[PDB]
């Protein structure tokens, strides 16, 4: 049975389970169940399922080299599909809440969930809470007697925490750290001293890489009972590296991918985000270029934004991007090789993860 | 050592632990650690600690009838303090996010967290997320090798889910259920057909009673290794009953307790909440009174609000309140008696919980 079809079948199964449990154990009525069904569909479906399919793909690789009864294969694949849905649902939680936080307008060519007429922020904040709570319900129900349950829950907790920390690093990245203060309204950085490669690396490591790459690879390992086929420090290193590369790409596209293809209007420049482009631009700018950057960055006025995009184009950031890409390719292929020492299988799953990321 | 002092000592301990772990394992800087320290203090401290102290009080009761080494007593008390902080922190999460959702202005005589100048909704939504994530960090660190860890985590998950469900019941309570629809902006009920005792009971059961009464009593039991001293159906029943009574009180005070004493300006009437007062009023109203209620409820205009408070005063809701109170006293004392069959100790802890609630 093909992995994607399996994964989608399991969505239906889990959806039905969560809603039936709301009726039998939490006194829900049919109309609020319907509202939550539509919310689940609208917030969890319509992407490529990269995260959750990685869990499946990792598990499928181990199945090919590991003796099991057919029923065990099925159990493992099912677990991998559940686990992948846990991660899809965690992402849905973060997309819902971050859209609200960031005043976002669209997502994937449709309005952000909080912007639907019958939702509003009042409901959407809670809908996002429920999204995450469903991840735990999934685990407790489907993995109740599994030997990996402890480890999976503990990992998932850490990933989720690291992610929330990353949001804090991301939305405060345009403020001077020494002036953070709940009591005082926060000014934008005027010096941009904290727009550095190391700082940017921290933002991106936490904001995305733990849930997007680390958690899908290690959850694959856990449902497979295959933690011993890897040196977990290598897995972490490669996860964080590939994920950085994924985010740099995302940053580039925010500025340069036409809205129709992007699925939304990018506003990094207006929001003064510590983006790859801004950090790299500042890494190579002369005095005049820095000064012009500072006079135009983080302003909604479209003329100011155009001045910033000109600076980017004129600074030939493409070249710095190719150089970065080249190093990352180098360092990923290296990490894969170190991973082949304990598991050619797991190494190959990483290689696929890298290909899907490096091309899109 | 006195229980409250112990409980407060443990706050300091846990605070230091969570922040030190952010520095050693999550790459936090000193200024963002400071921001999270102030957030934790401002969102978790300044209430009466009823929830978390109930865990302690339950545990202290078992210690008085149960042989242990002194070091075991201390371990149990510490666990109870941690567990009580888990519940305080869960409440802090819900207060932060519900203030944002509900457009609230003040809480405990101070501005809601999202309204602090250097916070804003962008940060506050995430701060609330972190608040809950800290509950799990507490558990995983302090209860790592505890025999109750599984059960505590599983219970805590259910409580938290039930609570999020309760928020959904509470904020949609003034909409006709058949017209819930993410696609369509939601009108206020014109008939108020769903302002019934059974519906109201559902809202309040989920919105408050699971985290405020159920979770503190059962967490006391769990840290005590004393689940067998109770018939958990009795515990649930008494929890849900006392908690309902707590919420009815809260509803009354929203309308009639002067803002300075309340700690905030009550706006249930303006927000069209399915409150005890509204349900009871409608339970006894004649045709003219219903019609006047419907012409004035759920409107911000202060004259309309005054018309609603007059209707309440003129309908002598005090009398219905005493009758309700009388029944609840009756049914609580009954449940306590059933609890004495397996544990006079646990029964007495319930009796204290009831006294603190019934008097404030
Ligand atoms: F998913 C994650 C994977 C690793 C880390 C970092 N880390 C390393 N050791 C740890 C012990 C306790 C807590 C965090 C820890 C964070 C999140
Ligand atoms: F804290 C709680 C305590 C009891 C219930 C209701 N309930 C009863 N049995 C259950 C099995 C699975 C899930 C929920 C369940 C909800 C929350």
């Amino acid at each position: 049975m093909a992995s994607m079809e399996r994964f989608l079948s399991v969505y239906d199964e889990v959806q039905a389970f969560l809603l039936d449990q709301l009726q039998s154990k939490y006194e829900i009525d049919p109309n609020r169940a319907r509202y939550l069904r539509i919310m689940m569909d609208t917030t969890c479906l319509g992407g490529k399922y990269f995260r959750g399919m990685t869990v499946v793909n990792v598990a499928e690789g181990f199945l090919a080299v590991t003796q099991h009864d057919e029923a065990t294969k099925e159990r493992i694949l099912h677990d991998a599909c559940v686990g992948g849905w846990m991660i899809e649902f965690l992402q849905a939680h973060y997309l819902v809440e971050d859209d609200i936080m960031d005043g976002s307008v669209m997502r994937r060519g449709k309005p952000c969930w909080y912007r639907f007429p019958g939702v509003t922020t009042q409901c959407a904040i809670n809908d996002g809470i429920i999204l995450k709570s469903w991840t735990q319900i999934m685990a407790w129900h489907y993995f109740a007697d599994r030997p990996f349950l402890k480890d999976l829950l503990c990992l998932f907790q850490k990933v989720d925490y690291a992610t929330a920390v990353g949001q804090m690093y991301d939305v405060t990245s345009m403020c001077d750290s020494n002036k953070l203060d709940p009591e005082v309204a926060q000014p934008m950085t005027t010096d941009f001293a904290e727009f550095t490669p190391a700082i940017y690396k921290r933002i991106v490591k936490y904001k995305t890489t733990f849930y997007t790459y680390l958690l899908p690879l290690v959850m694959g390992l856990l449902v497979s009972e295959a933690a011993a086929s890897v040196e977990m420090n290598l897995v972490e290193r490669v996860a964080h590296l590939i994920g950085e590369y994924f985010q740099v790409q995302d940053d580039v596209m925010d500025c340069f991918t036409p809205p129709e293809q992007l699925g939304k209007v990018g506003t990094d420049i207006e929001d003064a985000k510590c983006s790859w482009l801004a950090v790299t631009f500042l890494g190579k700018a002369n005095a005049a270029q820095v000064a012009e950057f500072k006079a135009n960055y983080g302003e909604k006025d479209p003329a100011k934004v155009a001045v910033v995009k000109r600076l980017y184009s004129k600074a030939n950031l493409q070249a710095d991007f190719a150089a970065y890409e080249a190093e990352v390719v180098r360092e990923v292929e290296s990490l894969i090789e170190q991973l082949k020492v304990k598991s050619p299988t797991f190494a190959e799953s990483v290689a696929v993860v890298w290909e899907k990321t490096h091309k899109r």
